[PDB]
């Protein structure tokens, strides 16, 4: 028993296909003993399904509660790096030097972060970023916490943490379509099926005891159904998105619990079909108030740039050398 | 620069830490070569007469070089360094010492010399370097030009040598005063009304242009005509109050751009003898995190006699539910 005895367990009969073992068991679902477990390659063990993992459920010794083995809850870190050097020092490309920054950017993560219970840090990751050329005069980063999300239509039955602390209004998703029933033309080409417009799921300022409302939107006056319940979120408090479409009527289908750290939707809740919408996974972007990023149980703040490129834009900016002239 | 600071880098190396020349686009005709003690901010004018007067030793009759003390660029430093509970031996009060340690030593090394620059990236990781136990830091940085006369711009003008932002220049505050009596037996018969008052900038026109205005008045004490009239625009940054005052004037501008800052009070009819100072500070928010020194410009950390340039918010940590 023990988790701990258990990561052991595994990081011997399968120490060879696997980098990293957590073994947490969850207050909410009693009697399952949860395995988190890093490829030490990729992302996820048998994103096939479990013809690799399921081999894992097939170890067996005592108890009455049962392995769960699941692939970790990642953190990710959308890094929008805006490193700055001088002209002259540089003798390659830009092109060369961004496959320098980012062989670092990666040396940081995989030494000091990517583990289990361990934690990342914008500033430490940017001296290694500095640490790429004799110049590379600076560096500055803007940086959000990700979590993907499978199953858009709702949060799981627990919610979904980030492990940290986010601001208030900080959690927003990408964008996803939704397929309004009506239908109209234009450019003589017809009724073009169902109107689609980009809607998506963003988070309001906290009340007065850390809760604020999980809201989606906009949509049309319109093409979701209003009762006693379900009625246009009451009032500006939050981060709209363009209507160049012009629409605007967002309503509530969950909320945070900022101090809790929990997030909870469910489309349902509003009486949309997920038929109703193109996607399957989502993001969820929020900004944390962590100068330090914490990942914790079965998560882990992972760099995987090849296979994860979107989390991470590299803007370079040249300098003009200084004296030369002595 | 070098030609002939080094030498004088050499006769007096046991005070001067950094010595360059340069000439004004400008004055022409004038050579002055600024000079930073090692030993602090600004060479005594003892210290300046004497190395001065090395100049007739290397002989030369004409108007030669003027030493001066270099033109100062300061970071107004705002820092965070977030820590481990479980790692840290001594006092926060020790911590604080280490680090702002550290941030002099990157000064001293990297940035506090001729058209080097200051590149808060570096200062950060050595921030973290400062203890074994500093998990994590971040931090935001304004700039501080020292001027030496609040009332008029030089000739030429004021620049950072770096990108500011909108409404972002802004000096500190100092006593205007109106002339108006109080009459008050609290302190007498009358005191001689003095209310404060900034000189802030505002948004970049089309064209790149933004307006250098001066702070809150009380209508009657500032002389209006056609042309010199109240400033209209809130785009720009209004002050604190508890009196009835919200009548900015314009004077001078800033070239966002061209990082030139002119402006001359005069442009109202108020005579430096109506303010109690001579001297202001000048800050703003730099675009970049990497900022520049050009001509005789050097940026500084000197925290013991600038101390109000850094502040310091540790945060301790253990495990964990919370760290804001």
């Amino acid at each position: 028993v023990t988790a701990t005895d258990y990561d052991t367990f595994v990081s011997e009969r399968f120490g060879s296909i696997i980098q990293a073992v957590q073994t947490f068991t969850d207050s909410t679902k009693p009697g399952y003993a949860f395995i988190a477990a890093k490829p030490k390659s990729g992302l996820y063990l048998t994103t096939v399904q479990r013809e690799d993992i399921k081999n894992y459920l097939k170890d067996y010794n005592l108890a009455p509660i049962t392995p769960s083995i699941i692939s970790p809850n990642y953190l990710f870190i959308k890094t929008n790096l805006k490193v700055t050097y001088a002209l002259n020092k540089l003798q390659e490309s830009e092109q060369w030097l961004e496959g320098q920054i980012i062989d670092k950017i990666d040396r940081y993560y995989t030494e000091d972060v990517e583990i289990f219970n361990s934690s990342f840090a914008k500033s430490k990751m940017l001296t290694y970023v500095d640490d790429a050329d004799h110049s590379v005069i600076g560096s500055s980063a803007t940086i959000q916490m990700v979590r993907e999300v499978q199953n858009f239509y709702k949060t799981p039955e627990a919610g979904i943490k980030y492990n940290n602390q986010i601001k208030d209004r900080s959690m927003e998703s990408n964008t996803f379509s939704f397929n309004s029933g009506r239908k109209v033309v234009n450019p003589d080409t017809g009724l073009e099926e169902d109107v689609l417009y980009d809607v998506r799921i963003v988070s309001t300022d906290r009340d007065s005891k850390g809760i604020g409302k999980v809201i989606i939107g906009p949509f049309a006056s319109g093409d979701v159904t209003e009762n006693e319940n379900i009625q246009p979120y009451t009032g500006n408090d939050f981060n709209k998105l363009a209507n160049s479409d012009g629409r605007d009527k967002y309503y509530v289908i969950g909320e945070i619990n900022y101090p809790a750290d929990v997030i909870y939707w469910n489309i349902a809740k509003i009486n949309l079909t997920s038929e109703k919408f193109e996607v399957q996974t989502i993001e969820l972007y929020s900004d944390p108030t962590d100068d330090v990023i914490f990942t914790r149980d079965g998560s882990l703040i992972v760099f995987e740039n090849d296979l994860r490129p979107q989390y991470l834009t590299i803007d370079l900016e040249p300098i003009s050398q200084l004296e030369h002239h002595h």
